[PDB]
């Protein structure tokens, strides 16, 4: 194990440093009797995932918080963690030395690492790539003869997925999203502003369509890599919207429905790739529960739908209930699935901030209100940046949990990173969120879960700048003394046998 290498960019915490030679790695999980907890702290006086660990009492001696594991309420099975492979987050890895870029693959999907489990995919080209493309630019070719994957899959993305499933501690699930379609299949003719496919759903227009996911699907599995699941569209809401500048390929509720029914879903079934799962919506949750009731309640259309996939930032702001929650309620078997969740973007605020602690406990709060409102996964936006925020053919607004300084063979991991890792590294595939009891009000955000082999795994975030006195109950172990630090975050784990 190595320690983090802390640096301090001017902002409220540090960033740890990462080289060709060095980057902050954990030891192999080792989990403790019965009777003992293992704690992992971060704050944001500095302290990365550090590892600490004490007893599991029959005796309360706490007389504050009481965050009582009910393992018999039982909820939604975690799908994953993850983040996705633009084109820019390729550029940027592949631009340090190949020993520094191993480091920065390991401390993503490696067990020395935080676990990824799960990747999104851009099909094709969309705003963080250095060039505006389809996989067939070639006009009227509806029999998409010429479809083919360029150097940006075949050289950067697709060598890197390799590298990362082979140092990948667990089975890595892939998942693929378009953003815009050839320009002679849209109404404007353009990779962006405000189109959507020419005719209606049925014609050779959208069948060209379906084929085409159906042909990258092929592409990829000429290269190996199969995929889990594809999103109907990214943010679709948005090619609806009079000059939108990143590539966009728009659908009404209705139109997207009539797809799934009339094209892609019968398309994909009928294809070897019928195993893989499509996910509607793509886009900001504000657009819940009305997407989901249009589409839904067309079975020739649900049938294809396996799950409802949710954007929303973090600087903003939006009710989970009245968004997650009542979709859940309405259509409890249709899972909810975060494909991408990024942040700064306030006009006011730099795109990137080494170091930022506020935008870590955006991360950690939203994946935990997400897992409160039945969410299954977590998908972050680009896995790596540059210090500028990009590369971004249109314009940097987001940051991202590594940054990449290519002229110093260096990359910085954020407080971002551990607060992703906080959850993504205890929780994998198969874990089912289950009941945390407040024993009375207070300012932390808390969640249990169970992992696969039973044992209990909390993460308690602390937004406050009080430190928060803690008891954490297990029925079947007993009481675990502890505090939770002002802005801190932590993930216990213990043994419930
Ligand atoms: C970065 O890695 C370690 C951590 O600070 C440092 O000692 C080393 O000199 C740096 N890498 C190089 C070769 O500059």
């Amino acid at each position: 194990a190595r320690p983090c290498i802390p640096k301090s960019f001017g902002y409220s915490s540090v960033v740890c440093v990462c080289n060709a030679t060095y980057c902050d790695s954990f030891d192999p999980p080792t989990f403790p009797a019965l009777g003992t907890f293992s704690r992992y702290e971060s704050t944001r006086s500095g302290r990365r995932m550090e590892l600490s660990m004490g007893p599991i009492q029959a005796n309360h001696t706490g007389t504050g918080l009481l965050l009582t594991l009910q393992p018999e309420q039982k909820f939604q099975k975690v799908k994953g963690f993850g983040g996705a492979m633009t084109d820019a987050a390729a550029l940027n890895i592949l631009a340090l030395s190949p020993p520094a870029q191993n480091l920065l693959l390991k401390s993503y999907f490696s067990e020395e690492g935080i676990g990824y489990n799960i990747i999104r995919v851009p099909m094709a080209s969309c705003d963080f790539s250095i060039r505006t493309y389809t996989y067939a630019d070639t006009p009227d070719d509806f029999q998409l003869h010429n479809f083919s994957l360029p150097e940006e899959d075949t050289k950067l993305k697709i060598p890197l997925i390799h590298r990362a499933l082979q140092l990948a501690q667990r089975p890595v699930s892939l998942l693929a999203s378009p953003w815009t379609s050839p320009t002679w299949l849209k109404t404007n003719g353009a990779v962006n502003g405000k189109g959507s496919l020419k005719g209606q759903p049925g014609d050779i227009y959208h069948q060209t369509w379906a084929r085409y996911f159906v042909k990258f699907l092929d592409a990829y599995a000429e290269h190996k890599l199969q995929f889990w699941a594809v999103t109907a569209e990214n943010e679709p809401s948005a090619g609806l919207l009079s000059g939108y500048p990143f590539q966009c390929l728009g659908f009404t509720p209705e139109h997207q429905r009539d797809f799934i029914a009339r094209d892609l879903g019968p398309t994909l079934a009928n294809s070897t790739h019928h195993n893989v799962r499509l996910l509607m919506l793509d886009d900001q949750r504000l657009l819940l529960p009305h997407w989901a009731k249009v589409v839904l309640t067309d079975p020739e259309a649900a049938k294809y739908v396996h799950g409802i996939a949710v954007h929303w930032y973090l600087d903003f702001l939006a009710p989970a209930k009245a968004t997650l929650g009542e979709t859940h309620r309405l259509f409890p078997n249709t899972m909810l699935f975060a494909s991408e969740a990024c942040v700064g973007s306030k006009f006011w605020e730099q795109s990137v901030r080494l170091g930022s602690w506020d935008r870590g406990m955006q991360y950690s709060h939203s994946i935990i209100t997400n897992l409160l409102y039945h969410v299954v996964g977590w998908t972050d936006w680009n896995l790596a940046l540059n210090p500028e925020g990009g590369p971004n053919w249109v314009r940097n607004f987001v940051d991202s949990p590594i940054i990449v300084d290519i002229t110093k063979d260096t990359f910085y991991k954020q407080p971002m990173f551990y607060h992703l890792g906080h959850f993504s590294k205890f929780i994998p595939e198969g874990s089912q969120r289950v009941g945390l009891v407040a024993s009375q009000k207070n300012d932390l955000d808390a969640v249990a879960l169970m992992h696969p082999d039973g044992s209990a795994v909390v993460v308690v975030l602390n937004r406050s700048s009080k430190d928060v006195p803690l008891t954490i109950k297990d029925p079947a172990v007993g009481f675990l003394e502890t505090i939770s630090p002002g802005y801190s975050i932590h993930t216990y784990l213990w043994h419930r046998q």
